[PDB]
Parts: structure tokens; sequence; C-alpha cells
């Protein structure tokens, strides 16, 4: 009953000195941000401070080494910058680049800590850069620390160990960040969603397949849902929760959910290519609000039409407040290769969960 919102134009400063046009804009978050003034959504929320995460917090999912180059980037000549971005792939790195990634953590900090000493029951985190593409020890796909990741670890370590969180990764791209982080762990669930193409579409790697369930005891808490083929859109994302999403998280059971809430999937993205509609994104909050007791934290990943997502976010921001859900359609067909994929997963993950058998 109290949706908490954090949003600091501080991560704008990020920036490509190399081409102002690359789409991982600073504008992204000012532009959603409008939005939700201009829905009269803003007042409706509690606002939530950012802050900086510590070094130790990056410590949490990240290694020293990785936490010191990043770093050594602040005060970096335009020159270095470029050759150390170029060192991973596809990242550009301004001076600012550095504190506004450890902002989005530190937002997302002070979110999941709202949620959890009961100031707020779930919360959204309008943060840039994004995060779930960051590996332990290196920067990737426009991701230095791995928010969504880090902010999962943020909360065991004011609450348990064990606090059972689940990590939905909607984003267009596979958050092979996240899966490897947590693949060997069993009290962190992570399903993405994600286009695939047989390892056409980036990352480009068949860590993002179907078949890859987790490993030791962490068989099973790790569900990738690729697609290939087919515009994938509403019907095939309802689907997908149908099926595997939301059974496989109510056998979990989570006390919290972060929403890897990439919006590149959206209709009109420049480089998704696939039309889920902001309608689309506020039924898939719904559902998963009725996890975990609500406390759930939406945190921005991708998405690259400005319009489009500042319209999508806004809708699960409107979702999170508790503003009547949309009926959608679940009887349209689904793309034959959709239906495909679905299956494969059920096939990989009945081992592990008895709601699948
Ligand atoms: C119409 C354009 C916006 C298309 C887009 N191009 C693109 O990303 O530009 C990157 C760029 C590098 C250098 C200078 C200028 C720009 C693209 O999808 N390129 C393909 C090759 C790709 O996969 N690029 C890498 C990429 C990594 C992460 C995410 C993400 O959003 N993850 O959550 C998206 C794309
Ligand atoms: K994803
Ligand atoms: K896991
Ligand atoms: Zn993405």
């Amino acid at each position: 009953p109290i949706t908490g919102l954090v949003y600091d134009q501080r991560m704008m400063l990020h920036h490509n000195m190399w081409d102002s046009h690359h789409p991982e804009l600073p504008q992204r978050i000012s532009r959603i941000f409008s939005r939700h003034e201009e829905l009269r959504l803003l007042s409706r929320c509690h606002r939530i401070p950012a802050r900086l995460a510590t070094e130790e917090e990056l410590a949490l999912c990240h290694s020293s080494k990785h936490i010191s180059i990043i770093k050594s980037s602040e005060h970096m000549k335009p020159r270095d910058l470029n050759r150390l971005g170029d060192e991973y792939n596809s990242i550009f790195i301004s001076n600012e680049s550095y504190t506004c990634a450890l902002l989005a953590a530190g937002s997302c900090f002070n979110s999941a800590q709202a949620i959890l000493t009961g100031q707020v029951r779930n919360a959204v985190a309008i943060v840039r850069p994004p995060g779930h593409h960051a590996e332990k020890d290196t920067a990737c796909g426009f991701c230095f620390f791995n928010t969504a990741a880090l902010t999962a670890r943020y909360a065991q370590s004011i609450t348990r160990e064990s606090l059972r969180v689940l990590i939905v990764d909607w984003d267009v791209h596979h958050g092979n960040g996240t899966q490897h982080i947590f693949e060997e762990d069993d009290s962190v669930l992570y399903i993405s969603l994600h286009r695939y193409e047989d390892g056409a579409f980036f990352p480009n790697s068949e860590d993002a397949n179907y078949d890859k369930v987790g490993l030791g005891k962490g068989r099973g808490y790790n569900v990738n849902i690729p697609w290939n083929g087919g515009k994938m859109g509403d019907p095939e994302y309802m689907a997908a929760f149908h099926h595997l999403v939301m059974p496989i998280a109510r056998e979990f059971a989570p006390e919290l959910v972060l929403v890897s809430a990439g919006f590149d999937a959206a209709r009109g993205d420049p480089l998704g290519g696939f039309q889920v509609t902001p309608e689309g994104y506020a039924h898939l909050t719904h559902q998963l609000m009725s996890l975990a007791a609500g406390r759930v934290l939406i945190i921005l990943e991708g998405g690259y039409n400005l319009t489009s997502i500042s319209e999508s976010m806004s809708m699960c921001t409107s979702m999170l407040l508790g503003d009547s859900p949309p009926s959608l359609d679940h009887l349209t067909p689904l793309k034959t290769s959709a239906t495909v994929s679905i299956n494969n997963v059920l096939r990989a993950h009945a081992p592990f969960w008895s709601s699948l058998r």
C-alpha cells in the first residue's frame, strides 16, 4: 500500500564521448521520470534517495580487480577511457561512469531496504547504467556492476544469508552476469526471458539456452526461456509466465522479487525487435505482485525507445500502486517457435519443480 520510487538525475552524467547517439542515452532515465510526473504517478510514491554503493558492497558480487579497474576510470584521460572501454564487449566509459554505476546500485539497495524494513511494500528504481550483463570479473553490454545481483546479496545481508530472492529478468537480452553470479546458488532463483536466435542475438552465448539449469545445488534455480524465430509479444510472454515463470516462482516462494526490468522487448524498440505492449508489462508486473507478499522491486535495465520505455515503466509503477490491471488475450495462438521454446524449458526444469510434474 506504499510504492517507493528512486531517481537521481546524477546518473545521467554517464555518457558516450565517441558517439553521442549511442542508444544507452542519459535521457533514458529523465524521460522515464518525466513521464511519471506527466501521469501524476510521482506524487503517489514515497521518494527514496539514491546513494553510492560502497566498495565493500560491490565486493558482494565482484572481484577486487574488477572494482579497482572500473574505479580507475574516474580520472582517466579521454584516450585511456576509450582504450579501457574497448577492452570489454560493448562498453563505453566516461569519467562519471563509475559513480553512476555506484548510484544505480546504491539506489536499489535503499529501495530493497525500504521494502524489507516495511517502509514501502514495493518500489521502482529508474537507474542507469544497467547491470545484468556485468560479471563478477568484467564489464559487458553497457553494464559495469550487476545492480540486481548486488541488491539480492544486499537484501540477504540485512535479513539472512538464505533469504529467498527471485530475480525475474524480462529485458530482451539474457542477463549472463546474473546467471553466472548465482549459478551455484539455491537461495536466488534467476528466471530470464530473452531473444536468443540460436546464439545470433547478444550476448551471443549458448549460456543463454534452456538447458543451462544451474550447477551443483543451484540445479533448477536458473531458468532460461530463449526465443527463436518469431517477433514475440504479449501472447508469448503471458504464456511463458503461465506455464513456467509463475508455477516455478510460487513453488520457490520468494521473500523478495527483483525485476531486471529492461524494456527493450517493447513494441517500437530500435534493437529488440519484439512487440510487448505497456499493458503487457503491466500484466507481468501484476502477476509478480502475487509473490513475496507483494515485495517487488522493479529495476530498470535496457530499453531504448525513449517513449516506449517511459510509457511501459510508468504502467508498471501504476500496477505497483494498485491500479486496475489489464485484461489481455490469453487465447491468441503463439508463434510456433515460442511453443517449442516453452516446451524445451518445461522439459529441462520438470526434474526440479514438482509444479511442472
Ligand atoms: C539501431 C541500433 C541501436 C542497434 C544496436 N547498436 C548498438 O548497440 O550500438 C552500440 C554502439 C557502439 C559504439 C558506438 C556507437 C554505438 C545493436 O543492437 N547492435 C547489436 C550488434 C548488439 O547486439 N549490440 C550490443 C548490445 C549489448 C547490450 C544491449 C542491452 O540492452 N542489454 O540489456 C544491447 C545491445
Ligand atoms: K532477460
Ligand atoms: K541460481
Ligand atoms: Zn537489453
